[PDB]
């Protein structure tokens, strides 16, 4: 029953900001989890590890967490924030951003998708965000279709397997809706739901280079767990 919520950024222009890894870390630095979490949310939500949840699976021949066995590459850091919004804007040739967080209109999104909004505005001078919260059929409608820059969406584990967060972002799933498109997590997390996967200890480490491979590049940006 645990869940990730996250934000997905659109991807699939070849010219898309969101293409350049250090936007996306600069987006993930300037947001406080720790605050989201226990000032905004307050409702039993955590602090993400990763993307896949905490405290969810567990290692198939000891009794390590999946999470832990991970680590985390979630910051918040202003200051990182800064410096690599200054790298984007010289590798993307760019001098200003306006963004739109596309969200569920409910309650506790519009508080969560209001704190990332002004978080990420007011890190990162040039950067305008503005904020479409929406009813469920159209977000879904406007997901699948990329009318949106960044959209807040997330999921829960029906299954305790780390395979059903990873495999969202593989290049060609449905549920990528940013588009994320890393060779190498592919590759991994293939690899791992593979019918040919039959080590479960290859398998695993599979899933553990996935996870650390979309973290690494922050293809999507996990906001909080909720478990
Ligand atoms: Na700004």
């Amino acid at each position: 029953a645990a869940s990730t919520q996250y934000m997905e950024l659109n991807q699939r222009d070849e010219k898309s900001p969101f293409r350049n890894a250090n936007l996306r870390k600069a987006i993930s630095y300037s947001i406080d989890r720790k605050a989201l979490v226990e000032s905004i949310l307050g409702d039993g939500s955590i602090e993400p590890n990763g993307l896949v949840p905490a405290d969810m699976a567990k290692d198939p021949s000891g009794g390590k967490d999946f999470a832990k066995e991970a680590g985390s590459q979630i910051e918040y850091d202003t200051k990182k924030a800064k410096e690599y919004w200054e790298k984007a804007k010289k590798e993307l040739g760019i001098s200003t951003l306006t963004m739109d967080i596309l969200s569920s209109d409910a309650d506790s999104s519009k508080k969560t998708v209001e704190f990332v909004q002004g978080s990420i505005q007011d890190a990162l001078d040039g950067v305008k965000v503005t904020v479409s919260p929406v009813p469920f059929s159209v977000r879904l409608d406007r997901s699948n279709k990329g009318d949106f820059d960044a959209v807040i969406g997330g999921w829960s584990a029906d299954y305790a397997d780390p395979s059903s967060f990873l495999d969202l972002f593989a290049s060609d799933n449905s549920y990528n809706r940013g588009r994320y498109n890393n060779a190498e997590f592919d590759k991994f997390v293939k690899a791992a739901s593979s019918a040919d996967a039959t080590d479960p200890e290859k398998r695993w480490d599979d899933m553990l280079n996935a996870e650390k491979t979309i973290m690494g590049d922050m293809g999507v940006v996990p906001l909080f767990q909720k478990s």
